[PDB]
């Protein structure tokens, strides 16, 4: 056992030293030793370390975020230094031992045991603390901080507005019972290595009855019980791709999102390019439909009536329209550089009717695509207009049927203070320029990168959450702005709030408000 | 690159010196180095052989069955002495590649061409020799002798019953027309490196549309136009196992059955345990139903009313029962040790009703299952009775519903006299034992192995054709014999019928009459 150009011993060893990378180094250093926000673990940066230095910071640690002994320690030194690894395969019994049920069905009240006004909560996500935040909407005071796993991507609601499912970047799922005295995990479950989606079923006869996730590693989606997160079926996503129709081993499940039209989840599998209508009525033997969209699939959201699954293919600079009832690909819609919607932006329009938006990465501006065949169809999958925003490097865009303006944020621009701001469109005249709002400015931090991430409406519609994300050490906040006065209405501060990435709205989340 | 004993040597040669074993030693010699009926090219037997020797052996050949520079042979001995390499993956560029059309639908004629009376024809396996024997089953005389790829598993009718499809072991596809003048191949085309299965669409509203084939390596299996050959869709069945849920990287695909009740082919993928309904309505985007069976699925057929389809699992010893109308699994029968139907036995029991039988490899027996939930509940998907044949080793059994005797053969039995003979029953008195028939003696070939396999019936139902697969270069025959008088009728002898194995009878094979 060698690589070339750092120690090298041998056999058993290998196998050991990298079961120790995947303990608790597999999801805050990644899969491939990539790291995304971090410094990296490549044996080129770790290389330049050294066999001696290596050994003492991995000894002592470090005060930015960083049990075993001194030979573990000389082993993962002299083995992270080597060759990259053969990431493990996640089946059914590592799955199933992690799963523990915290608290039975039949324990759990009939009702309510808090003063709380649950569908106007925050499930605000605090990254590297591996946590999330139970922040109210009204007194704006976090009502509790809840143990997670690593880098909690989204948060989703249980359709029946009881349940708040949250999975970490490390693929561990928790499931939270708002109906508690203190709401606290009643069931937990890890389904691979990383994943980024969780979900829940919500058709016409079966509102919480199978949860889903889709990992990053392996390529694989897990199907569970949507009441005790009992894991029933495992599917791999490996296969052939839709452009080159070539084989691929590594096709990423990234978004989902349950069919309300038929009993299905609507899968998004990356690199292929297929999204998979994955039918649930008999769960022992699943039908799957391989609906061949455009390569890498990622992000995206449903359409004002529900029926138009709006995803992106952001490698390829298109957004693929879903069609959950006829159940077939509408349109490959071509916009422009790297689209990035989230769920997505809705609202009518004067001139040409209910439309979807989406803001970008490569390239700015904000993408009007029809979404109404019936009344509109001379606009429907066609980029009819084309707003403006700051600049490249954005993630989010939202709006709200309450009122009145666009948000769409910047998080990844270069320009430090298009990072630290929103563009805000007024929908009643479009032709009107963006007002850029100081956002982490007004939430008085000083010292740091500041970055402006997820516009969040509340339940009424009458304010707009933005999280300040700044480093782990960094003074970070949430910062509200009330959507009529264009003002500032509340910062929340805290340390707690160890960098705050996405926040959800218990009701908006739920009946998918966007 | 270097191995556990033998020359080592770098770079680039590891790449070519395996690309050129894949050339024409993927086919003969195996994915891992196996060899079935050979002598293996596993790296200890090969090493023993040395340095020198290999050269010599690959630069001359050898007289029972053997272009190259010194340089590339010089390679090949050096590198088929390393570690076993990492099998291609095979798309749609490698395949659509391999696409030859030969004759265009338009060239092709409108009507036959030939005194050839087609539905009483015998395509016949020359196995080593990589053709098949178009034999005439009145004259007992070779029509036409066709070059087809390498050990040519099975041979599908059109349901038409105008194209032969047959598939090489080397996953060499080729489509015959039976009209023309002199039948020669109208389409070729090459789905992988290893495969065992080519089959046609047969349901109400498309009787050849489609042609499938599956494949051993790569782990998929290919749809194509079934007029043309033209690959549209190619799947991948690297998935979850039935048993353990877990992940497996090779799930073979076994055997394939179009289903005549919905736009379907049933799949046997092997080691998953997994029956796939592949639906073909809309092939851009396939809809695929995975019910799961019980571990390593193999062969098997349809029952009398072509609506179950009676799958073996060979290594979990049960038989599963597919509805092909509702689509489920319907029971998993236990049998005897390692069952091996072929396509099967129907028949009508007189004291159970229809029934479906199977011979074995483990152990002997012929297990009879009841096919009728409607007339007989108490006996359907239950192995009622049981029939005891000579021995173990046990490939195939048949039938026919124009007269009365059951036979079973024994090809891979220890006992020279049982690996020669057949076990005839009659059906009329099940109680009674069966009649060893001395079907290689009555052959008339003297010295070599002279295996019995595959008793397969004429049109008409009077003949059963037995092939006594003898050595490359022994003296191999065909043994006809009248099913009435159980004796001998002729005896079909050739140099060029070199190891003949299946007989596929063109009528009985289109309209499955088994
Ligand atoms: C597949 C996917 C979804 C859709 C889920 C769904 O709705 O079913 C999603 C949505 C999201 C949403 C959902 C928002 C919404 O309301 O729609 C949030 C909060 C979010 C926070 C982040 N995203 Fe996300 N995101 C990825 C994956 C995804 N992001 C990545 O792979 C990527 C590009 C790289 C990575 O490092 O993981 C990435 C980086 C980020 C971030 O850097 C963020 C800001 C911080 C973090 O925690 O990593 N992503
Ligand atoms: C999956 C499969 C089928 C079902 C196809 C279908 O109907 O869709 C089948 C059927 C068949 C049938 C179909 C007969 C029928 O009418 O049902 C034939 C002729 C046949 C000749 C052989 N089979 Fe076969 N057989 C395999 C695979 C299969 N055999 C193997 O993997 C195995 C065990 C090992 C191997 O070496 O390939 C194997 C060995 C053999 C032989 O040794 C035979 C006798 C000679 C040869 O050519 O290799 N198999
Ligand atoms: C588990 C056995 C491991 C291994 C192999 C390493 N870590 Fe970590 N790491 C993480 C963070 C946030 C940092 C950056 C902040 C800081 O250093 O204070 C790091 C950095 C490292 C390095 C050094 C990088 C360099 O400068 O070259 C190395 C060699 C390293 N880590 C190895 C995060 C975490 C954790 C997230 C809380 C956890 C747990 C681990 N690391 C675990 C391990
Ligand atoms: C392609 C580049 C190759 C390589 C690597 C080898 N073969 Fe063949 N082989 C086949 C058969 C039928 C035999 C047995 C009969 C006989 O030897 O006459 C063999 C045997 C070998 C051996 C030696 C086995 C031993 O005694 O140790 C080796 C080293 C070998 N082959 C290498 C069949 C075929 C073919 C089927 C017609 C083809 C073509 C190839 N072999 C091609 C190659």
């Amino acid at each position: 056992v060698r690589t070339n150009g750092a120690p090298d011993m041998s056999e058993s060893e290998f196998n050991e030293a990298k079961q120790i990378y995947f303990q608790r180094c597999a999801g805050c250093h990644g899969v491939l030793r990539k790291g995304a926000t971090g410094k990296p673990l490549t044996p080129d940066i770790t290389q330049q370390r050294g066999q001696q230095y290596l050994e003492a910071l991995i000894t002592y640690g470090t005060p930015l975020g960083m049990e075993l002994s001194k030979e573990q320690i000389t082993l993962m030194a002299k083995y992270i230094q080597h060759t990259p690894p053969q990431p493990p395969e996640w089946g059914m019994p590592e799955m199933r031992e992690s799963w523990k049920v915290l608290v039975k069905p039949e324990d759990r009240p009939k009702k309510q045991l808090n003063d709380l006004d649950l569908p106007n909560l925050f499930s605000v996500t605090l990254r590297d603390a591996g946590q999330i935040a139970l922040v109210d909407g009204d007194s704006k005071k976090i009502v509790k901080v809840i143990d997670t796993g690593y880098a909690v991507h989204i948060s989703r609601m249980s359709a029946s507005g009881r349940y708040l499912l949250v999975i970490g970047r490390d693929a561990r799922i928790d499931m939270i019972d708002l109906w508690a005295k203190e709401p606290t995990k009643v069931a937990e479950i890890k389904i691979g290595i990383e994943a980024r989606s969780v979900e829940s079923s919500k058709f016409k006869g079966y509102e919480d009855r199978y949860t889903i996730a889709g990992a990053y590693w392996p390529p694989q989606f897990a199907i569970m019980d949507g009441e005790t997160l009992e894991p029933k079926q495992i599917v791999s996503t490996r296969g052939m791709t839709v452009d080159t129709q070539t084989y691929h081993p590594e096709p990423r499940v990234a978004a989902i999102i349950a069919s309300h039209e038929h009993p299905e989840f609507i899968v998004n599998v990356k690199e292929t390019g297929k999204v998979l209508l994955v039918n649930y009525k008999d769960i022992d033997n699943l039908t799957v439909t391989s609906i061949g969209a455009a390569p890498f699939l990622h992000d995206g959201g449903w359409d004002s009536s529900h029926r138009y699954f709006m995803t992106a293919a952001n490698n390829s600079n298109k957004v693929a329209v879903i069609d959950s009832k006829d159940r077939r690909l509408s349109a490959l819609v071509d916009v422009g550089k790297t689209p990035a919607p989230g769920r997505g932006a809705n609202f009518v329009h004067p001139k040409y009717g209910p439309v979807w938006s989406t803001s970008h990465l490569g390239d700015g501006s904000i993408s009007l695509i029809g979404t109404d065949p019936k009344n509109h169809p001379q606009y429907a999958w066609k980029k009819v207009a084309e707003l403006q925003g700051q600049g490249g490097g954005s993630l989010f865009i939202k709006t709200h049927p309450k009122s009145s303006h666009l948000y769409v944020d910047t998080t990844f621009n270069p320009d430090a203070r298009i990072s630290q701001s929103v563009a805000v469109f007024d929908l009643k005249n479009l032709d009107a320029k963006y007002q850029v709002l100081p956002i982490a400015e007004w939430a008085d931090l000083g010292e740091g990168a500041k970055r402006v991430v997820q516009p969040e409406y509340n339940k009424r519609g009458d304010e707009v959450w933005f999280s300040v994300w700044n480093g782990k050490n960094d003074s970070s906040a949430l910062v509200v702005v009330d959507d009529k006065t264009l003002k500032l209405k509340a910062v929340v501060k805290d340390p707690r709030l160890i960098t705050p990435t996405g926040k959800f709205n218990v009701y908006n989340t739920q009946h998918d408000v966007y």
